[PDB]
């Protein structure tokens, strides 16, 4: 059975980052917030 069992499934919420899927953006927004991304200690 060759058919790329690469990523059972599909979901608009799919952290790229690591590779981990939720149900509900808000839960996704919570985990990438701890992944990379433009933040840091800013001036202001
Ligand atoms: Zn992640």
């Amino acid at each position: 059975g060759s058919s790329g069992s690469s990523g059972t499934g599909e979901n608009p919420y799919e952290c790229c980052e690591c590779g981990k899927v939720f149900s509900r953006k808000d839960q996704l927004v919570s985990h990438q917030k701890t992944h990379s991304g433009q933040s840091g200690p800013s001036s202001g």
